[PDB]
Protein backbone atom coordinates (compact mmCIF):
# COMPACT_ATOMS: atom_id res chain seq x y z
CA UNK A 1 0.00 0.00 0.00
CA UNK A 2 3.15 2.25 -0.25
CA UNK A 3 5.54 3.12 -3.16
CA UNK A 4 9.06 1.24 -2.68
CA UNK A 5 11.16 2.48 -5.54
CA UNK A 6 14.76 0.85 -6.49
CA UNK A 7 17.08 3.81 -8.43
CA UNK A 8 19.59 1.32 -10.53
CA UNK A 9 23.00 2.74 -11.31
CA UNK A 10 24.87 1.67 -14.32
CA UNK A 11 25.91 5.17 -15.86
CA UNK A 12 24.53 8.33 -14.83
CA UNK A 13 26.78 8.70 -11.86
CA UNK A 14 24.98 12.04 -10.74
CA UNK A 15 22.58 13.61 -8.72
CA UNK A 16 22.01 16.63 -11.02
CA UNK A 17 19.86 15.82 -14.56
CA UNK A 18 18.72 12.55 -12.88
CA UNK A 19 15.50 12.36 -14.04
CA UNK A 20 15.29 8.58 -13.21
CA UNK A 21 16.41 9.54 -9.40
CA UNK A 22 13.50 12.30 -9.41
CA UNK A 23 10.67 9.61 -10.46
CA UNK A 24 12.06 7.12 -7.92
CA UNK A 25 11.72 9.60 -5.39
CA UNK A 26 8.33 11.48 -5.90
CA UNK A 27 5.73 9.69 -3.44
CA UNK A 28 8.35 7.19 -2.56
CA UNK A 29 8.41 5.51 1.12
CA UNK A 30 11.53 3.51 0.71
CA UNK A 31 14.31 4.16 -1.88
CA UNK A 32 17.18 2.14 -3.03
CA UNK A 33 19.86 3.76 -4.58
CA UNK A 34 21.36 0.42 -6.28
CA UNK A 35 24.83 -0.36 -7.61
CA UNK A 36 25.19 -3.73 -9.14
CA UNK A 37 29.27 -4.58 -8.95
CA UNK A 38 30.40 -8.44 -10.29
CA UNK A 39 33.16 -9.32 -8.04
CA UNK A 40 34.25 -11.51 -10.78
CA UNK A 41 34.79 -8.81 -13.08
CA UNK A 42 38.79 -9.15 -13.03
CA UNK A 43 38.09 -12.77 -13.72
CA UNK A 44 37.45 -13.64 -17.16
CA UNK A 45 40.47 -5.96 -19.70
CA UNK A 46 40.52 -3.68 -17.48
CA UNK A 47 43.26 -1.17 -15.75
CA UNK A 48 43.30 -0.05 -12.23
CA UNK A 49 43.32 3.29 -13.66
CA UNK A 50 39.68 3.07 -15.09
CA UNK A 51 38.21 0.64 -11.84
CA UNK A 52 39.36 2.88 -9.59
CA UNK A 53 38.02 6.34 -11.66
CA UNK A 54 34.72 4.25 -11.36
CA UNK A 55 35.11 3.28 -7.66
CA UNK A 56 35.35 6.88 -6.70
CA UNK A 57 32.61 8.29 -8.51
CA UNK A 58 30.24 6.09 -6.33
CA UNK A 59 32.53 7.08 -3.09
CA UNK A 60 31.04 10.53 -4.31
CA UNK A 61 27.38 9.19 -4.67
CA UNK A 62 28.06 7.96 -1.20
CA UNK A 63 28.62 11.62 0.47
CA UNK A 64 25.88 12.82 -1.56
CA UNK A 65 23.48 10.17 -0.49
CA UNK A 66 24.51 9.85 2.90
CA UNK A 67 24.32 14.10 3.08
CA UNK A 68 20.34 13.60 2.08
CA UNK A 69 19.51 10.89 4.57
CA UNK A 70 19.98 8.12 2.00
CA UNK A 71 22.47 5.50 1.11
CA UNK A 72 23.99 4.38 -1.60
CA UNK A 73 23.85 0.14 -2.03
CA UNK A 74 26.89 -1.80 -3.63
CA UNK A 75 25.25 -5.11 -4.65
CA UNK A 76 27.52 -8.22 -5.40
CA UNK A 77 26.31 -10.38 -8.21
CA UNK A 78 24.71 -10.14 -11.90
CA UNK A 79 21.42 -8.22 -12.21
CA UNK A 80 19.52 -10.91 -13.45
CA UNK A 81 20.15 -12.74 -10.20
CA UNK A 82 20.11 -10.36 -7.57
CA UNK A 83 16.82 -8.34 -8.98
CA UNK A 84 14.31 -10.97 -8.48
CA UNK A 85 15.25 -11.07 -4.82
CA UNK A 86 15.54 -7.83 -3.91
CA UNK A 87 12.04 -6.77 -5.55
CA UNK A 88 9.93 -9.50 -3.34
CA UNK A 89 12.33 -8.50 0.16
CA UNK A 90 11.86 -4.58 -0.40
CA UNK A 91 8.50 -4.33 -1.62
CA UNK A 92 9.20 -2.72 -4.74
CA UNK A 93 6.69 -0.85 -6.91
CA UNK A 94 9.05 0.71 -9.18
CA UNK A 95 12.44 0.32 -10.96
CA UNK A 96 13.59 3.27 -12.80
CA UNK A 97 17.57 3.67 -14.15
CA UNK A 98 18.47 5.38 -17.26
CA UNK A 99 18.35 4.53 -20.77
CA UNK A 100 21.24 2.90 -22.52
CA UNK A 101 21.85 2.02 -26.29
CA UNK A 102 25.40 0.22 -25.75
CA UNK A 103 24.58 -3.65 -26.94
CA UNK A 104 25.21 -5.39 -23.93
CA UNK A 105 22.87 -3.44 -22.29
CA UNK A 106 19.85 -3.69 -24.25
CA UNK A 107 20.09 -7.54 -23.59
CA UNK A 108 21.01 -7.07 -20.28
CA UNK A 109 17.78 -4.12 -19.46
CA UNK A 110 15.68 -6.39 -21.51
CA UNK A 111 16.00 -9.00 -19.07
CA UNK A 112 15.53 -6.87 -16.31
CA UNK A 113 12.26 -5.60 -17.35
CA UNK A 114 10.66 -9.28 -17.70
CA UNK A 115 11.91 -10.28 -13.81
CA UNK A 116 10.31 -7.02 -13.31
CA UNK A 117 6.85 -7.61 -14.94
CA UNK A 118 6.47 -10.99 -12.97
CA UNK A 119 7.35 -9.41 -9.94
CA UNK A 120 4.97 -6.78 -10.68
CA UNK A 121 7.56 -3.71 -10.88
CA UNK A 122 6.76 -0.82 -12.49
CA UNK A 123 9.58 0.25 -15.16
CA UNK A 124 10.42 3.97 -16.00
CA UNK A 125 13.78 4.25 -18.23
CA UNK A 126 14.33 8.50 -18.80
CA UNK A 127 16.59 9.53 -21.32
CA UNK A 128 19.35 11.40 -20.15
CA UNK A 129 22.93 9.88 -20.96
CA UNK A 130 22.53 11.93 -24.22
CA UNK A 131 21.64 15.37 -25.60
CA UNK A 132 18.30 14.36 -27.40
CA UNK A 133 16.06 10.65 -27.94
CA UNK A 134 18.53 9.15 -30.69
CA UNK A 135 15.75 7.22 -31.64
CA UNK A 136 13.80 10.54 -32.19
CA UNK A 137 16.55 11.65 -34.49
CA UNK A 138 16.26 8.95 -36.44
CA UNK A 139 12.48 8.84 -37.06
CA UNK A 140 13.48 12.85 -38.09
CA UNK A 141 15.50 12.27 -40.47
CA UNK A 142 13.05 9.76 -42.78
CA UNK A 143 13.86 6.54 -40.65
CA UNK A 144 17.75 6.62 -41.19
CA UNK A 145 20.78 7.93 -39.26
CA UNK A 146 23.28 10.70 -40.50
CA UNK A 147 25.89 9.84 -41.95
CA UNK A 148 28.16 13.11 -42.51
CA UNK A 149 28.46 15.80 -39.24
CA UNK A 150 27.20 18.50 -41.96
CA UNK A 151 23.59 16.50 -42.44
CA UNK A 152 24.12 15.67 -38.26
CA UNK A 153 24.17 19.31 -37.72
CA UNK A 154 21.02 20.56 -40.15
CA UNK A 155 19.33 17.93 -38.46
CA UNK A 156 19.41 18.73 -35.03
CA UNK A 157 19.02 22.70 -36.08
CA UNK A 158 15.67 21.48 -37.35
CA UNK A 159 14.75 19.93 -34.39
CA UNK A 160 15.90 22.77 -31.50
CA UNK A 161 17.58 23.27 -27.86
CA UNK A 162 18.01 19.67 -26.10
CA UNK A 163 15.85 19.25 -23.27
CA UNK A 164 16.33 21.35 -20.21
CA UNK A 165 18.26 19.83 -17.32
CA UNK A 166 16.19 17.98 -14.80
CA UNK A 167 15.91 19.88 -11.56
CA UNK A 168 17.96 18.86 -8.71
CA UNK A 169 16.69 16.19 -6.06
CA UNK A 170 15.38 17.30 -2.58
CA UNK A 171 17.24 17.92 -0.06
CA UNK A 172 16.12 14.77 1.97
CA UNK A 173 15.30 11.45 0.22
CA UNK A 174 13.78 8.80 1.31
CA UNK A 175 16.03 6.23 3.08
CA UNK A 176 16.09 2.41 2.96
CA UNK A 177 14.61 0.02 4.93
CA UNK A 178 15.99 -0.75 8.18
CA UNK A 179 16.95 -4.44 8.98
CA UNK A 180 16.98 -5.39 5.58
CA UNK A 181 19.57 -8.56 4.69
CA UNK A 182 20.07 -7.43 1.41
CA UNK A 183 20.75 -3.79 2.68
CA UNK A 184 23.40 -5.01 5.19
CA UNK A 185 26.44 -2.26 5.26
CA UNK A 186 28.72 -4.71 5.71
CA UNK A 187 28.06 -6.49 1.89
CA UNK A 188 26.87 -3.58 0.05
CA UNK A 189 29.72 -1.10 0.90
CA UNK A 190 31.82 0.90 -1.82
CA UNK A 191 35.42 -1.50 -2.57
CA UNK A 192 38.54 -0.30 -2.69
CA UNK A 193 41.06 -1.39 -5.68
CA UNK A 194 42.68 -3.65 -3.79
CA UNK A 195 39.63 -5.88 -2.76
CA UNK A 196 38.50 -5.97 -6.27
CA UNK A 197 42.21 -8.01 -6.98
CA UNK A 198 44.30 -5.40 -8.68
CA UNK A 199 47.93 -5.54 -7.71
CA UNK A 200 49.04 -2.27 -8.92
CA UNK A 201 48.11 1.12 -7.40
CA UNK A 202 46.32 3.83 -9.79
CA UNK A 203 48.48 6.11 -11.51
CA UNK A 204 45.81 8.63 -12.72
CA UNK A 205 45.69 12.48 -11.74
CA UNK A 206 41.74 13.08 -12.57
CA UNK A 207 39.36 11.62 -9.56
CA UNK A 208 36.14 10.63 -10.59
CA UNK A 209 32.62 11.96 -9.00
CA UNK A 210 29.91 14.27 -9.60
CA UNK A 211 31.97 16.90 -7.44
CA UNK A 212 34.89 16.85 -9.44
CA UNK A 213 33.56 17.00 -12.46
CA UNK A 214 31.14 20.25 -11.55
CA UNK A 215 34.43 21.68 -10.27
CA UNK A 216 36.10 20.89 -13.83
CA UNK A 217 32.80 22.02 -15.65
CA UNK A 218 33.29 25.22 -13.36
CA UNK A 219 37.11 26.00 -13.74
CA UNK A 220 36.28 25.34 -18.02
CA UNK A 221 33.68 28.50 -17.70
CA UNK A 222 35.23 31.18 -15.15
CA UNK A 223 37.11 33.04 -18.81
CA UNK A 224 33.87 32.57 -20.91
CA UNK A 225 36.46 34.61 -23.75
CA UNK A 226 38.23 30.61 -24.14
CA UNK A 227 34.95 29.18 -24.17
CA UNK A 228 33.50 30.94 -27.11
CA UNK A 229 36.16 30.86 -29.05
CA UNK A 230 37.22 27.09 -28.57
CA UNK A 231 38.55 25.50 -31.67
CA UNK A 232 39.54 21.78 -31.68
CA UNK A 233 42.38 21.53 -34.38
CA UNK A 234 43.79 24.63 -32.86
CA UNK A 235 44.45 22.90 -29.27
CA UNK A 236 47.45 21.88 -28.09
CA UNK A 237 48.37 18.39 -27.91
CA UNK A 238 52.01 18.49 -26.45
CA UNK A 239 50.23 20.87 -23.08
CA UNK A 240 50.23 18.66 -20.04
CA UNK A 241 50.54 20.80 -16.79
CA UNK A 242 47.36 22.26 -18.07
CA UNK A 243 45.68 20.47 -20.95
CA UNK A 244 44.60 22.10 -23.71
CA UNK A 245 41.07 21.10 -23.37
CA UNK A 246 38.44 20.62 -20.96
CA UNK A 247 39.20 16.46 -19.95
CA UNK A 248 35.61 16.04 -19.24
CA UNK A 249 35.53 13.21 -21.26
CA UNK A 250 35.50 10.37 -18.39
CA UNK A 251 33.01 12.34 -16.14
CA UNK A 252 31.13 11.84 -19.45
CA UNK A 253 31.57 8.57 -20.24
CA UNK A 254 30.02 7.72 -16.60
CA UNK A 255 27.65 10.17 -16.60
CA UNK A 256 28.96 12.20 -13.47
CA UNK A 257 28.47 15.03 -15.40
CA UNK A 258 25.22 15.67 -17.58
CA UNK A 259 25.76 16.29 -21.21
CA UNK A 260 22.43 18.55 -21.17
CA UNK A 261 23.95 20.51 -18.38
CA UNK A 262 27.20 20.77 -20.17
CA UNK A 263 25.16 22.08 -23.28
CA UNK A 264 22.75 24.51 -21.27
CA UNK A 265 25.90 26.33 -20.07
CA UNK A 266 27.28 26.73 -23.32
CA UNK A 267 24.42 28.34 -24.66
CA UNK A 268 24.35 30.92 -21.96
CA UNK A 269 27.76 31.97 -22.76
CA UNK A 270 27.27 31.99 -26.46
CA UNK A 271 24.15 34.40 -25.72
CA UNK A 272 26.92 36.78 -24.75
CA UNK A 273 29.45 36.05 -27.41
CA UNK A 274 27.76 36.72 -30.71
CA UNK A 275 31.13 36.08 -32.51
CA UNK A 276 31.40 32.04 -30.88
CA UNK A 277 32.56 29.26 -32.78
CA UNK A 278 30.33 26.85 -34.54
CA UNK A 279 30.15 23.56 -35.28
CA UNK A 280 32.36 20.89 -35.56
CA UNK A 281 34.82 22.83 -34.09
CA UNK A 282 33.11 24.50 -31.67
CA UNK A 283 32.83 23.26 -27.59
CA UNK A 284 28.88 22.66 -28.81
CA UNK A 285 30.47 20.80 -31.61
CA UNK A 286 32.13 18.63 -29.25
CA UNK A 287 29.21 17.61 -27.56
CA UNK A 288 27.60 16.36 -31.17
CA UNK A 289 30.84 14.14 -32.10
CA UNK A 290 29.77 12.38 -29.00
CA UNK A 291 25.98 12.99 -30.20
CA UNK A 292 26.55 11.96 -34.27
CA UNK A 293 28.58 8.80 -33.05
CA UNK A 294 26.08 7.90 -30.63
CA UNK A 295 23.19 8.20 -33.01
CA UNK A 296 24.66 6.24 -36.04
CA UNK A 297 26.41 3.48 -33.71
CA UNK A 298 23.20 2.42 -31.47
CA UNK A 299 21.83 1.61 -35.10
CA UNK A 300 24.69 0.31 -37.16
CA UNK A 301 25.09 -3.78 -36.22
CA UNK A 302 28.39 -4.64 -35.28
CA UNK A 303 29.32 -1.40 -35.30
CA UNK A 304 32.71 -1.74 -32.97
CA UNK A 305 34.18 -4.32 -35.59
CA UNK A 306 35.09 -4.64 -39.16
CA UNK A 307 33.10 -7.80 -40.38
CA UNK A 308 29.78 -7.26 -40.62
CA UNK A 309 29.59 -3.44 -40.34
CA UNK A 310 27.64 -2.27 -43.09
CA UNK A 311 29.59 1.47 -42.81
CA UNK A 312 33.33 -0.14 -42.14
CA UNK A 313 35.30 -0.66 -44.79
CA UNK A 314 36.96 -4.39 -45.51
CA UNK A 315 40.81 -3.55 -44.94
CA UNK A 316 43.21 -5.76 -45.87
CA UNK A 317 45.51 -5.07 -42.45
CA UNK A 318 47.97 -7.01 -41.22
CA UNK A 319 48.63 -9.48 -38.73
CA UNK A 320 51.69 -8.56 -37.32
CA UNK A 321 52.24 -9.00 -33.32
CA UNK A 322 55.83 -7.64 -33.07
CA UNK A 323 54.50 -4.36 -34.65
CA UNK A 324 51.67 -4.70 -32.09
CA UNK A 325 53.27 -5.22 -29.02
CA UNK A 326 56.32 -2.31 -29.64
CA UNK A 327 53.28 -0.19 -30.30
CA UNK A 328 51.38 -1.32 -27.16
CA UNK A 329 54.54 -1.05 -24.68
CA UNK A 330 55.64 1.97 -26.31
CA UNK A 331 59.25 1.15 -27.68
CA UNK A 332 58.60 2.14 -31.01
CA UNK A 333 61.74 4.29 -31.31
CA UNK A 334 59.85 7.32 -31.79
CA UNK A 335 59.58 9.54 -28.98
CA UNK A 336 56.82 11.05 -29.59
CA UNK A 337 54.63 8.27 -29.88
CA UNK A 338 55.96 6.62 -27.05
CA UNK A 339 55.91 9.58 -24.84
CA UNK A 340 51.83 9.38 -25.75
CA UNK A 341 51.27 5.84 -25.10
CA UNK A 342 53.40 6.12 -21.93
CA UNK A 343 50.82 8.87 -21.10
CA UNK A 344 47.83 5.79 -21.96
CA UNK A 345 48.90 3.36 -19.50
CA UNK A 346 49.84 6.43 -16.49
CA UNK A 347 47.34 8.74 -16.75
CA UNK A 348 44.30 6.89 -18.84
CA UNK A 349 44.10 10.18 -20.90
CA UNK A 350 45.21 11.83 -24.15
CA UNK A 351 44.37 15.09 -26.32
CA UNK A 352 42.96 14.19 -29.35
CA UNK A 353 45.39 15.80 -31.53
CA UNK A 354 47.73 13.35 -29.60
CA UNK A 355 45.07 9.86 -29.56
CA UNK A 356 45.36 11.10 -33.83
CA UNK A 357 49.02 10.55 -33.95
CA UNK A 358 48.98 6.96 -32.31
CA UNK A 359 46.31 5.47 -33.96
CA UNK A 360 47.64 6.92 -37.29
CA UNK A 361 50.67 5.54 -36.58
CA UNK A 362 49.76 2.38 -36.09
CA UNK A 363 47.17 1.49 -38.34
CA UNK A 364 47.11 3.45 -42.19
CA UNK A 365 50.22 5.73 -41.19
CA UNK A 366 53.47 3.17 -40.65
CA UNK A 367 52.49 -0.46 -39.15
CA UNK A 368 49.42 -0.98 -40.98
CA UNK A 369 47.53 -3.00 -38.20
CA UNK A 370 44.35 -3.26 -38.01
CA UNK A 371 42.47 -0.64 -35.80
CA UNK A 372 40.30 -3.24 -34.02
CA UNK A 373 43.99 -4.75 -32.13
CA UNK A 374 44.80 -0.72 -30.92
CA UNK A 375 41.13 -0.38 -29.81
CA UNK A 376 41.78 -3.24 -27.82
CA UNK A 377 44.70 -1.45 -26.16
CA UNK A 378 42.42 1.60 -26.12
CA UNK A 379 39.42 0.10 -24.24
CA UNK A 380 41.62 -1.44 -21.65
CA UNK A 381 43.49 1.80 -20.20
CA UNK A 382 41.34 5.06 -21.57
CA UNK A 383 39.62 5.77 -18.47
CA UNK A 384 37.15 7.52 -20.74
CA UNK A 385 36.90 4.20 -22.80
CA UNK A 386 33.14 5.14 -24.87
CA UNK A 387 31.87 2.22 -26.75
CA UNK A 388 30.89 4.34 -29.68
CA UNK A 389 33.31 7.13 -29.92
CA UNK A 390 36.43 4.94 -29.27
CA UNK A 391 35.51 3.02 -32.39
CA UNK A 392 34.07 5.65 -34.58
CA UNK A 393 37.16 7.59 -34.10
CA UNK A 394 39.34 4.44 -34.70
CA UNK A 395 37.26 3.91 -37.97
CA UNK A 396 37.54 7.59 -38.70
CA UNK A 397 41.92 7.95 -37.64
CA UNK A 398 42.23 4.32 -40.17
CA UNK A 399 39.87 5.65 -43.30
CA UNK A 400 37.70 3.17 -42.80
CA UNK A 401 34.76 5.34 -42.08
CA UNK A 402 33.85 8.70 -42.34
CA UNK A 403 37.46 9.75 -43.25
CA UNK A 404 38.82 9.48 -46.51
CA UNK A 405 41.97 11.13 -46.73
CA UNK A 406 44.51 8.61 -46.45
CA UNK A 407 47.18 10.90 -48.61
CA UNK A 408 47.22 13.14 -44.73
CA UNK A 409 49.48 10.92 -42.97
CA UNK A 410 51.22 12.54 -39.81
CA UNK A 411 54.62 12.69 -39.03
CA UNK A 412 55.70 10.88 -35.78
CA UNK A 413 58.59 12.84 -36.20
CA UNK A 414 57.89 16.62 -37.15
CA UNK A 415 53.92 17.08 -35.64
CA UNK A 416 54.96 17.31 -31.96
CA UNK A 417 58.00 19.66 -32.89
CA UNK A 418 55.24 22.15 -33.84
CA UNK A 419 53.55 22.40 -30.83
CA UNK A 420 56.92 21.89 -28.27
CA UNK A 421 60.24 22.32 -30.12
CA UNK A 422 61.91 21.46 -26.57
CA UNK A 423 60.10 18.27 -25.96
CA UNK A 424 58.88 18.86 -22.56
CA UNK A 425 55.99 16.62 -23.35
CA UNK A 426 58.63 13.94 -24.17
CA UNK A 427 61.07 14.51 -21.24
CA UNK A 428 58.28 14.20 -18.98
CA UNK A 429 56.50 10.85 -19.85
CA UNK A 430 59.69 9.84 -20.80
CA UNK A 431 62.24 10.68 -18.44
CA UNK A 432 65.09 8.43 -20.28
CA UNK A 433 65.57 11.65 -22.88
CA UNK A 434 65.42 14.51 -20.24
CA UNK A 435 69.45 15.36 -20.90
CA UNK A 436 68.86 14.97 -24.64
CA UNK A 437 69.29 18.23 -26.56
CA UNK A 438 66.52 19.63 -28.21
CA UNK A 439 68.02 19.45 -31.72
CA UNK A 440 67.63 15.45 -31.40
CA UNK A 441 64.64 15.01 -29.25
CA UNK A 442 62.34 13.66 -31.58
CA UNK A 443 65.19 11.58 -33.80
CA UNK A 444 67.86 10.48 -31.05
CA UNK A 445 69.35 8.27 -33.67
CA UNK A 446 70.26 10.99 -35.41
CA UNK A 447 72.55 12.48 -32.58
CA UNK A 448 76.09 11.45 -32.74
CA UNK A 449 77.20 9.16 -30.26
CA UNK A 450 79.42 11.59 -28.30
CA UNK A 451 76.02 13.51 -27.23
CA UNK A 452 74.33 10.12 -26.59
CA UNK A 453 76.53 9.32 -24.11
CA UNK A 454 76.95 12.54 -22.69
CA UNK A 455 72.99 12.59 -22.08
CA UNK A 456 73.02 9.19 -20.60
CA UNK A 457 70.75 7.58 -23.39
CA UNK A 458 72.52 5.17 -26.18
CA UNK A 459 70.52 4.61 -28.53
CA UNK A 460 70.45 0.83 -28.50
CA UNK A 461 71.18 0.17 -25.17
CA UNK A 462 68.86 2.33 -22.99
CA UNK A 463 66.12 3.79 -25.55
CA UNK A 464 65.53 1.28 -28.59
CA UNK A 465 65.82 2.20 -32.49
CA UNK A 466 62.79 3.10 -34.61
CA UNK A 467 61.36 0.58 -35.61
CA UNK A 468 60.51 1.20 -38.96
CA UNK A 469 61.60 4.28 -41.44
CA UNK A 470 58.69 6.40 -41.81
CA UNK A 471 59.42 7.29 -45.03
CA UNK A 472 59.53 3.91 -46.78
CA UNK A 473 56.79 2.97 -43.82
CA UNK A 474 54.32 5.42 -45.60
CA UNK A 475 54.54 5.56 -49.01
CA UNK A 476 53.89 1.66 -48.57
CA UNK A 477 50.65 2.40 -46.47
CA UNK A 478 49.43 4.63 -48.70
CA UNK A 479 49.61 2.50 -51.82
CA UNK A 480 48.24 0.01 -50.36
CA UNK A 481 45.03 1.96 -49.14
CA UNK A 482 44.41 2.98 -52.37
CA UNK A 483 44.58 -0.65 -53.72
CA UNK A 484 41.84 -1.44 -50.76
CA UNK A 485 39.77 1.96 -51.72
CA UNK A 486 39.77 0.59 -55.32
CA UNK A 487 38.53 -2.70 -54.45
CA UNK A 488 35.44 -1.17 -53.06
CA UNK A 489 34.06 -0.12 -56.07
C1 LIG B 1 41.85 6.92 -31.41
C2 LIG B 1 40.78 7.71 -30.70
C3 LIG B 1 40.08 7.13 -29.66
C4 LIG B 1 39.08 7.83 -28.96
N1 LIG B 1 38.25 7.17 -28.09
C5 LIG B 1 37.44 7.89 -27.34
C6 LIG B 1 36.73 7.27 -26.27
O1 LIG B 1 36.75 6.06 -26.04
N2 LIG B 1 36.01 8.09 -25.44
C7 LIG B 1 35.91 9.43 -25.65
O2 LIG B 1 35.26 10.06 -24.84
N3 LIG B 1 36.46 10.02 -26.72
C8 LIG B 1 37.25 9.30 -27.50
N4 LIG B 1 37.88 9.90 -28.57
C9 LIG B 1 37.63 11.33 -28.84
C10 LIG B 1 38.61 12.31 -28.22
O3 LIG B 1 39.92 11.76 -28.22
C11 LIG B 1 38.22 12.68 -26.78
O4 LIG B 1 36.81 12.84 -26.68
C12 LIG B 1 38.92 13.93 -26.25
O5 LIG B 1 40.32 13.87 -26.51
C13 LIG B 1 38.70 14.07 -24.76
O6 LIG B 1 39.25 15.30 -24.27
P1 LIG B 1 38.25 16.42 -23.76
O7 LIG B 1 37.21 15.81 -22.92
O8 LIG B 1 39.04 17.49 -23.12
O9 LIG B 1 37.61 16.94 -25.10
P2 LIG B 1 36.88 18.32 -25.39
O10 LIG B 1 37.56 19.06 -26.47
O11 LIG B 1 36.71 19.00 -24.09
O12 LIG B 1 35.47 17.81 -25.93
C14 LIG B 1 34.35 17.91 -25.05
C15 LIG B 1 33.60 16.60 -25.04
O13 LIG B 1 33.11 16.30 -26.36
C16 LIG B 1 33.24 14.91 -26.64
N5 LIG B 1 34.16 14.74 -27.76
C17 LIG B 1 35.27 15.48 -28.06
N6 LIG B 1 35.90 15.09 -29.13
C18 LIG B 1 35.15 14.00 -29.57
C19 LIG B 1 35.31 13.15 -30.68
N7 LIG B 1 36.30 13.24 -31.56
N8 LIG B 1 34.39 12.16 -30.83
C20 LIG B 1 33.40 12.07 -29.94
N9 LIG B 1 33.15 12.82 -28.87
C21 LIG B 1 34.08 13.78 -28.74
C22 LIG B 1 33.69 14.23 -25.34
O14 LIG B 1 32.60 13.77 -24.59
C23 LIG B 1 34.44 15.37 -24.64
O15 LIG B 1 34.46 15.23 -23.23
C24 LIG B 1 38.73 9.14 -29.39
C25 LIG B 1 39.46 9.72 -30.45
C26 LIG B 1 40.49 9.06 -31.07
C27 LIG B 1 41.22 9.73 -32.21
CL1 LIG C 1 52.65 16.17 -39.95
Amino acid sequence: GVKNSIIWFRKGLRLHDNPALLEACKDAKHVYPVFVLDPHFLQQKVSVNRYNFLLESLEDLQRSFQARGSRLLVLRGKPEEVFPRVFREWGVTQLCFEHDTEPYAKVRDAAVRRLAAEAGVEVVTPISHTLYDTDMLVARNGGAAPLTMQSFTKLVDRVGDPPAPAPDPPAAMPPPAEDMPSAAPAATGVPTWQEVGFKEPPLTVFKGGETEALARLEAAFQDPKWVAGFQKPDTDPSAWEKPATTVLSPYLKFGCLSARLFHARLLEVYRRHPAHSQPPVSLRGQLLWREFFYTVGSTTPNFHRMAGNPVCKQIDWDDNPEFLAAWREARTGFPWIDAIMTQLVTWGWMHHLARHSVACFLTRGDLYVSWERGMEVFEEHLIDQDHYLNAANWMWLSASAFFSQYFRVYSPVVFGKKYDPEGRFIRKFLPVLKDMPAKYIYEPWTAPLEVQRKAGCVVGRDYPAPIVDHAVASKACIARMAAAYRRSK
